């Protein structure tokens, strides 16, 4: 067990292994930047706020730990460390999570740079999706990059949200994330938000202006009577020609955008398919685009007591094995 020290930070007493030095609040659970003297990395240390206050808090804590422990990929945020000052389950109150300190996020670029950034996003998404996980909130502030332009997917704007989410469809597919990637890509290439909706309905309005109103094939798959009736009352607008929207873009980029920003989620390109697109020819390497181990999400269906979620969480803290540097 490492020696901890205590220090008042964000109006509470943080208690962290001495390897983590010079904690500096970075926002708000609450996060401090620190220097990990064991690894020589700048890291973010997150002290969970009220992790076991309620059954929901407790399940949420356990989810977040489970997810972070699972994610072991260059383009996805992972867990460098997880700790508690508690020496037993009985004393177990606080959970700290340690990750790479990400120095900037994506919040116009050259086509070479966009290729590289979007490649990294897709590589990470191929991984995430292979675990049967859907991000559901990809956006520029959830994409961290360092000074070598190495990108990691992390974790109110609706500008990047797939239309079916905006419509509370449920039954989302993984290509909700691909929609988001198309939106980010478009913006990197143009320097302008693709669908800067002012409110919820406006977001859908802007989306349909670009991609057209649903065709006959998509209409067949819409169970909602209210949705169908509204849609068929709309003035049928065709898909815009993306080649004339993204003026002067690499035609491969335009072709990729067309394959991502398809109204029907079943017809959007997958992350693995997109990595094989010619746009990424200079990065694509089937040998090093790994998939994830299977992720046991069964806990999501469970309604357990605080002390049970806590115990499970304590189990995961105890079993944690740091990554090799
Ligand atoms: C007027 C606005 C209409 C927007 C149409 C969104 C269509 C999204 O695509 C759909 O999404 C679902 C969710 O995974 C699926 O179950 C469907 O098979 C699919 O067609």
């Amino acid at each position: 067990r490492p020696t901890f020290y205590r220090q008042e930070l964000n109006k509470t007493i943080w208690e962290v292994p001495e390897r983590y030095q010079n904690l500096s609040p970075v926002g708000s659970g609450s996060v401090c930047a620190a220097f990990d003297t064991k690894t020589g990395l700048r890291v973010a240390v997150k002290k969970l706020s009220r992790p076991f206050q309620s059954i929901i808090h407790a399940k949420r804590t356990y989810r977040e730990l489970r997810l972070l422990k699972h994610m072991k990929h260059e383009n996805v945020i992972g867990l460098l460390d997880v700790f508690t000052p508690a020496r037993s389950l009985e004393e177990f109150n606080d959970v700290y999570l340690v990750t790479h300190l990400m120095g900037a996020d994506l919040n116009k670029l050259t086509d070479d740079h966009v290729q590289f950034l979007i490649y990294q996003i897709l590589r990470g998404l191929k991984y995430i999706h292979s675990a049967d996980i859907i991000h559901r909130d990809l956006k520029p502030s959830n994409l961290a990059v360092n000074e070598d332009c190495e990108l990691k997917i992390l974790d109110a704007t609706r500008w990047y949200r797939a239309p079916e989410i905006m419509l509370n469809w449920m039954h989302y597919n993984q290509t909700v994330d691909i929609w988001s990637v198309g939106c980010i890509m478009a913006e990197l290439l143009t320097g302008r938000t693709l669908f800067p909706g002012t409110d919820h309905i406006d977001q859908l309005k802007l989306i349909l202006r670009l991609v057209g109103t649903p065709g006959a094939e998509l209409l067949k798959k819409i169970s909602s009577e209210s949705a169908r009736n509204y849609i068929q009352s709309l003035t049928q607008m065709p898909k815009m020609n993306f080649a004339n929207v993204f003026i002067g873009a690499n035609p491969l980029a335009v072709d990729l955008l067309e394959k991502m920003l398809v109204l029907d989620s079943d017809k959007r390109i997958t992350a693995a398919q997109a990595l094989a697109h010619a746009y990424f020819a200079q990065y694509h390497d089937p040998d090093d685009e790994p998939v994830a181990d299977p992720y046991d999400q069964s806990f999501e269906s469970r309604d357990l007591l605080i002390d049970e979620w806590k115990s499970l969480t304590y189990d995961e803290v105890i079993s944690f094995v740091p990554p090799p540097l």
